[PDB]
């Protein structure tokens, strides 16, 4: 039983092979999720399902450096149900994140900052329940 | 051995088999390919490409029904045109996981779920085989 918003410490940082998983539900009428795996006050990697953007779901990645955004990178494919678990899995590897929702491949989000060990924190927040946060390698 | 080679698996696959590939790309090789195969499915399709749009990558899939899937992609390149090569896979129960040349390169989920119905790894493209086998760890 966590509480959002949940930053969840990565305090060695990241690295490859690093598993985090993250189990909770949707909230019933839910517009936004956000997961924000931080450097400082920089964001290496958002990752945000947006239920309504102009009538459809679509989720949104991007990086922020300096207070600014970069580049997004948008996916269709939307897992997320409101009022519905879910288990989203972050695979860290030395190029990329890779994101699976409920044991199937979501999306890729090749890394923009490099220095994967100053990523230190995984902020989770949005419109969910918290159930369990935590990492393994594998 | 010679490419291409189909490396039988006689009893499918299962978590906790490590299959062990060894040979060398062709100094002008453009792909290589390794299928895992349960008749004209491929569960997991890896192909390394030498050159997509001037760049190198890796990129997997599974084959069901005669449709590709969604791609993952890997931009982390451990071959070289002209070199030696080991490829180890391990299956484990969620993913297959392949190391090369002793280094972690990626894993893949399990999209086809029924393991021991894969019979044959087909080995091909533009490489040259020393060895394939396949043993439990
Ligand atoms: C170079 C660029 N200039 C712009 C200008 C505007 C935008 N627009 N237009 C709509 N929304 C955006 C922004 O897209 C970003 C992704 O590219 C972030 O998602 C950004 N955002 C969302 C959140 C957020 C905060 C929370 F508390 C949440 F719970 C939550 F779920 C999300 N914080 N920041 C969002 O405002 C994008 C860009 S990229
Ligand atoms: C839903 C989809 N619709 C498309 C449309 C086009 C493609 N494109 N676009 C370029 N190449 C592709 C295809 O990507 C696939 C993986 O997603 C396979 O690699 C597919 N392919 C390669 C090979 C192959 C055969 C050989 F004998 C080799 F030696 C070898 F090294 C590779 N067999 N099948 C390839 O043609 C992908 C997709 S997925």
């Amino acid at each position: 039983p966590l509480t959002v918003p949940y930053d969840l410490p990565l305090p060695g940082g990241v690295m490859p092979r690093m598993l985090i998983t993250i189990m909770g539900t949707v909230k019933p009428n839910a517009n936004r999720i956000v997961l924000d795996f931080r450097r400082g006050n920089d964001v290496a990697f958002h990752f945000n399902p947006r239920f309504n953007e102009n009538n459809r779901r679509v989720i949104v990645c991007n990086t922020k450096q300096d207070n600014n955004w970069g580049k997004e990178e948008r996916q269709s494919a939307f897992p997320f149900e409101s009022g519905k678990p879910f288990k989203i899995q972050v695979l860290v590897e030395a190029d990329h994140f890779k994101v699976a929702v409920n044991d199937a491949h979501l999306l890729q989000y090749n890394h923009r900052m490099k220095n994967l060990r100053e990523i230190s924190q995984l902020g989770i927040s949005g419109d969910i329940t918290l159930t369990s946060a935590n990492h393994a390698m594998i």
